[PDB]
């Protein structure tokens, strides 16, 4: 807890700045973007638009993006060193498992994953040497007996090394609930993890649950809505029908609840995204032209419209990432 | 038709010789050997246990092997490469999907998927310019909607180059009459098509419709046998309670029906194994210490013995994987 791995070296905790806490280069599957490249048109574009837009992310105020993808998500940690390099832009990298883990890791026992994550986290990915600063694990509901293993794996992996954990929700199913119960059975402490799309529900007897027991609060989906998208269900399935708006007046809601140093903040958006329906990537850009700069150009704005303090709002945006993201047992 | 892809380029029908024509150096998942070696003890350690037994194989007789490991098992040309080259053996490597495809690749169109295989049919697998010989698919029982499209997509990608396509079936399921329905939909012939798997049912009305209408038959795990491993249920499940006599009698079934120019044999086998139990793969070594040696050193003898002449079984080792290799639309 003097420094976090970044996917060029180690960075100390000032280093770090204005950081969004849950964001993706690219949203794929394990060795996608090496076998069919062409699917991003190439994978020099899928760069240069990530390089552009971490760019105007960075002159908007981002110093630092913490990309949850993992493994299953095709993480591609090159790539994010390449892109981070050429934008200025610090990018700590994800060890843990999403919801599409192949067979090689759903047959794996709490004991291997552990050992996996721990490999990811003190040792490097693959043979890279780059080395994981958060672990991203997933439910999507009732957690599945594999899900439950990976869980308890990230717990130990966390409680070993000091790095946070944190959360994919279906956040209308409340699993939270469940992971936080499983999080604290492996006798991991709720100041390492976030519990993430929570920005999906509007249920604060849920919300102010969490965050009354000591978790983070992942309000991190807060461009994702279909509104004025016409006739198109699969980007309705996946965005919403509820406004930018109201996802970020939760944030708002929670700091008026006594819970401004638990809330972290982003947009979960990518530069590319081939885990999904085609051209999903092109839907998303017209809806939010800002990508990652969205926080910083629009919600902010909108929170100090509303009465929220500009020394708050860094607190947000600055304080909790640092505290968050520095290895301890115990933030 | 004059020459079949490998690993270490092209080669010419007579360069093939005795040809193992359902294999694998490793059944893994996409980025899982990259992400996490020491699963296999080591990645060298892998190599090494590759090594010696396909110079066993080689010194047995084997020349050519197909490895039909796809992008979801986890296939590395650059390991196949590389083992081939140090054991003096051709491997021809697969395209296709099987039946862990993870997200980037089920919410493909039928489309996609055909400029997928072609991609590592006639340019080149990831960056290597390794080109896949052959199509490799799967069902488990009823298609999936998305296993109809890789079928779908694998006749077309056959259709455009010549080159076979090779399946997985639940044979116990009869899937081989769907896959065959789907496959003469898209107008493919049933001599590129070898319906795998159909050494794991004795049935014989299932097996002769499929030889009846053109279709090559994969009697390809013969050495794959649970009879004599006490309370292991997983080892079982996998593997069967059908003895290698009762698998390999099949293989002279099918000679007194007319079909020996049908008849693809191999054993299924494999040097590492992570898409199943943890020590699966110290459990079938036990099995059968030959690994790919089994159909030379035992099967062979032992049609032999049973009257099939030594011309008959040269025909099935060596020219009927030399014809359903050789890409052509009409075989
Ligand atoms: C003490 C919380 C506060 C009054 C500070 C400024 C941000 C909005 C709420
Ligand atoms: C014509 C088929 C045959 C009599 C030849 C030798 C192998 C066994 C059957
Ligand atoms: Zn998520
Ligand atoms: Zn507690
Ligand atoms: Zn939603
Ligand atoms: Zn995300
Ligand atoms: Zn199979
Ligand atoms: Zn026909
Ligand atoms: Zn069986
Ligand atoms: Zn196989």
């Amino acid at each position: 807890g003097d420094r976090i791995n970044t996917v060029r070296g180690p960075i100390t905790i000032s280093e770090a700045g204005f950081t969004l806490t849950h964001e993706h280069i690219c949203g794929s599957s394990a060795g996608f973007l090496r076998a069919w490249p062409e699917f991003f048109g190439s994978r020099a574009a899928l760069v240069e638009k990530a390089v552009r837009g971490l760019r105007r992310a960075r002159a908007a105020g981002v110093r630092t993006i913490v990309d949850v993808s993992t493994f299953d998500i095709g993480r591609d940690v090159s790539l994010l060193a390449e892109v981070s390099r050429a934008a200025d832009v610090h990018i700590v990298a994800a060890t843990g498992l999403w919801e599409d883990p192949p067979l090689s890791m759903r047959l794996r026992s709490v004991e291997e994953l552990t050992q996996f994550f721990l490999r990811e986290i003190q040792y490097g990915i693959e043979d890279t040497g780059i080395r994981a600063g958060i672990i991203k694990v997933a439910t999507n509901g009732k957690a599945t007996p594999f899900q439950e293993l990976v869980l308890r794996a990230a717990a130990r992996a966390s409680l070993a090394t000091g790095v946070p954990v944190t959360t994919h929700t279906l956040a209308s199913q409340r699993d939270g609930e469940q992971q936080a119960a499983i999080f604290e059975s492996e006798g991991l402490s709720p100041s390492r993890v976030c519990i993430g799309h929570s920005d999906d529900t509007d249920d604060l007897s849920y919300l102010t649950a969490l965050a009354a027991r000591g978790y983070l609060i992942g309000l991190d989906g807060i461009p994702h809505s279909a509104i004025g998208l016409e006739d198109n269900a699969s980007a309705s399935a996946l965005l919403g029908n509820r406004s930018w708006q109201t996802r970020a007046l939760l944030i708002k809601a929670l700091i008026d609840q006594g819970y401004m140093k638990q809330i972290l903040v982003s947009n979960d958006w990518l530069f590319g995204f081939s885990s999904y329906v085609t051209n999903i990537m092109d839907v998303m850009d017209s809806v939010n032209p800002d990508g990652m700069a969205f926080i910083p150009l629009r919600v902010i704005p909108f929170l100090r419209e509303k009465g929220v303090s500009n020394e708050t709002l860094a607190g947000i945006t600055v304080t909790n990432p640092a505290r968050f993201l520095s290895p301890t047992l115990r933030a």
